[PDB]
């Protein structure tokens, strides 16, 4: 306990915290999904609701530190308030996010961070077909409110959104379910526009 | 990282946060709207449901900085807790506005302050002919709450809310969209207020 | 900015907030009511929602300044929290007041605060009759929770509800709108209340 | 105001907050009920809804003050959060309980504090014959969720529950209303556990 | 009082909060449900919202005392926020976790706390079958957000889910309630991640 507290005095009490990433000294932050339930569809108002867990890991100089002048501590967990997070929003949310999770963040030794909120959203979604065989898709887009790509690069670590934890008896069954790094370019304009979008296909069981 | 640190750190831990406008020294706030979706409409309690983000700009001399003295910096993010922001109220919201965006700000080095939150409102409205083809017209005011035209002058960069965000699944479809300036007088105070109306034409989508 | 800067800090960061009126010191709090719409009524239970905005006014010799002293600024804005508040509560509400604007606060030189907070509230109410011509009429006391009439006295400064922001085309409409002062006694307590009644009579907009 | 603001000054600023009873040093809390409206029957989900204010009161040493040394002042009222307050719960709550009034206790002189929170509270009961001439009879318990009888003693002044707020155009009417202690004694242990035992029999009026 | 305050000022206002366990000092929380009543039950949504609490219980030697030293005070009762507490969440649930009891913990000289938070909870769970005599099973995991096996070492105090205070008069009735310990291995990882899983066969009582 004395070397964890000593840890976190000499990482938080001494530096300020990362004031976030410029164009100079640019930011990775990489996102996967993990889909636990679709909740409900409502077609009065073209909403779908979903719960998901939403894993964020980037890696900051400021937070390394030597596991054997700390009694070979690893890593730690630390409240989100503690440290600077990324702004990833959902881009076609209809009500605020409802977080199902604590706000706790677990910071590794070489200086990556793991925040990993459990959220129900409501999205914009015309869900028409979902009682056919086919189904119905569904799309979401995940960004930086405010930091362009030349700050913040978002990257996702797979294609496929981790369905493991997906309940069984849902009255909704998954067809498919993809998430994707989106670049767009405009001919104006130098700077990237990145999104990560979650396609879920999907239909009742 | 250590120039924007230090940067934040002049600006925001030595002096306070700006306390407001006054009669003496007045504030500008720009604002413009973006409309995503008309979300649901209520004919039995006379309530419309809009998603939309509402960009707010204005400039502060205490915000300030010289870019070579830090790196070259010419803007940053930060927290909304972290500095000032107007007290812009839509008028006539039947329920406390729910926010959908993380609330943080882009400050740059000539003082100039953008603030975007993206908004769930509630508000009074009469949908009554929403599913004919001449449609239905619905308008709420935005103000500040408490300041007077004396201490916050309200303008739009335009007129034309911009619809590009707008979902093209919606229940409702957009026939016409306006942001305007206006001069009100309440039988509260002697000083006027300024609010931007904003107009939406809308009916349901025939699809 | 320096000025009202340096204004702030000499009222609230020198002395102590003010602790609230006594006997020997009693205190005027000033209602209007600015009602904008019945939103629902709620046959079932008995519950009726308005939408509307309260216009609070009180007078504080320690919120006095000198203009000439802090370049000539008469009136500021402070959050709600930076001042002591009454504790005007609405006697038969059925859930928590939503708040619907900023919680701020005007402050004038001569020590007069305004507060307006726009609010919406469930309270007590037997609707029928809503949709007949005679209407019906719901009624709903604001008083001070915890201060008797020795040491707040509510006054109104007109008797009718400002109209002036009510929806056009609310699915109510209003016939009659008052706002009075009374006299309230509890079973508890010697000491007489003071409290505000709003009585509003209205009918379905046929 | 000269006076009130150096004995707030005295009492919160110089001392800290009552730490609450111990078996040592144990409080005597008294609970009246003040019925306002049974809002709501929920036949469904065999919840009831109460609005109702509950007088609490309770005395403390390190409250009291002499009058003379401070212009002759008997009492003030003051936040809640300046205050230790008891932790007094409704056992079978099925929803938190809303607070329809503002947090503020009256402190007298001799340490006596009252603070009186308005509420509406869902609880357990199953509202079958509520539509008779009989009606239905719900009871819900007031404890103290941590204390047990060896450090807060629970209280009622009078059996009969206060009906003089109820309002007169409810859907339902009250029968009876009465405010019970009850003591209850385990094998495992000495101490004895104490709850109010609120109980109303109502009907549709 | 002196006593039991200066026990308060030694623990919590000189040093700092206990900043959690790690792999080199790891903790045991024993957690411990007691049902109180299924309140309802969403066939259109597969969402079933319970009313329990739960009895969570750990040791740490930082807020050890001796009696002796403190007029012979054994525990106390504390606020939540005043002491570290593990995030132990339940996974499946589709809304936030509704708190219906103070947070309030009991701190024992030892070093132990408990700490019984009352909760309303919405979780996934398939009602097809709760009017039939069979019922209907479903469960409902807790875990560590963040903190694996090798941190936080969760088990259950007791194998017997509590019924006794379970609500006679409920529109369901508890047929079987058992909570159990679960350990995944990952191939990704070394470290185990456990839960206890809430397993309640319920009916509709007729
Ligand atoms: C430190 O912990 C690592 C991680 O398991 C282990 O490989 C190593 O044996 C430990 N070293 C010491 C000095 O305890
Ligand atoms: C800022 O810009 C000037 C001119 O382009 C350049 O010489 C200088 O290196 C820059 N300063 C830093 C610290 O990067
Ligand atoms: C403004 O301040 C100057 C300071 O000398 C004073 O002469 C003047 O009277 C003030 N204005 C008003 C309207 O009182
Ligand atoms: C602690 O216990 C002793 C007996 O061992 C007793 O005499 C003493 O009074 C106790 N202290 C207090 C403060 O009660």
């Amino acid at each position: 306990q004395a070397n964890l507290m000593r840890l976190k005095s000499d990482l938080f009490n001494r530096s300020p915290m990362y004031p976030g990433p410029t164009k100079d000294d640019p930011l990775t932050v990489t996102l996967g999904f993990f889909l636990q339930d679709i909740v409900k569809v409502d077609s009065s108002t073209n909403e779908v609701d979903l719960v998901y867990y939403e894993r964020q890991r980037w890696k900051l100089n400021s937070l390394m530190w030597d596991p054997n002048e700390y009694g070979n501590i690893t890593d730690f967990r630390t409240s989100a308030a503690d440290i600077w997070t990324p702004d990833i929003t959902a881009a076609s949310s209809t009500r605020p996010v409802q977080v199902l999770s604590p706000q706790i963040a677990v910071v590794t030794h070489d200086g990556s961070v793991m925040f990993s909120p459990a959220q129900r959203l409501s999205f914009m979604c015309d869900p028409t077909g979902v009682d056919s065989e086919e189904g119905v898709t569904c799309a979401v887009k995940f960004e930086s409110w405010v930091y362009s790509g030349f700050e913040i690069d978002l990257k996702t670590d797979t294609d496929q959104v981790d369905l493991s934890s997906y309940y069984a008896s849902s009255k909704y069954e998954i067809l498919s379910a993809t998430q994707t790094r989106q670049v767009q370019h405009y001919s104006c304009c130098p700077e990237p526009y990145i999104d990560v979008n979650l396609v879920v296909k999907f239909r009742e069981r």
